[PDB]
């Protein structure tokens, strides 16, 4: 159940740039999905150790989570859209791929992904 270093969130060397995309990823898609009633779970890396989840991190080799996420914003971690929506992505498709159908942290992901996809239905287009 051992728990891997936080995934990094600052790139120290990468030039500080803006996106129309970046900054609706930020100020629209982010902020929606962590306001949610359900993005408590999402909002910090899985504690395999307190969860006692022993095979977590065997199954889920690219661990990824919104707190994760929020921190690579705010700091312009990402050089393009698309790689934050990647992570959002593998954010779901860990849920998904662990834990049974019908598990109340499946139906919470269910619900935030919606949100998610509903808003990224509405990306700027890339400028
Ligand atoms: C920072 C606070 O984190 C928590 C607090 C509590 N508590 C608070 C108080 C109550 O009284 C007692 C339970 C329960 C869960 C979490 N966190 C959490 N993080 C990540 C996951 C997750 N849960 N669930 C539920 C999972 C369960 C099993 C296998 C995988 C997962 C999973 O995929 N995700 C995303």
């Amino acid at each position: 159940s051992m728990n891997p270093p936080p995934p990094e969130t600052s790139n120290p060397n990468k030039p500080k740039r803006q996106t129309n995309q970046l900054q609706y990823l930020l100020r629209v898609v982010l902020k929606t999905l962590w306001k949610h009633q359900f993005a408590w779970p999402f909002q910090q890396p899985v504690d395999a150790v307190k969860l006692n989840l022993p095979d977590y991190y065997k199954i889920i080799k690219t661990p990824m989570d919104m707190g994760t996420i929020k921190k690579r914003l705010e700091n312009n971690y990402y050089w393009n859209a698309q790689e934050c929506i990647q992570d959002f992505n593998t954010m779901f498709t860990n849920c998904y791929i662990y834990n049974k159908p019908g598990d109340d942290i499946v139906l919470m992901a269910e619900a935030l992904e919606k949100l998610f996809l509903q808003k990224i239905n509405e990306l700027p287009t890339e400028e």
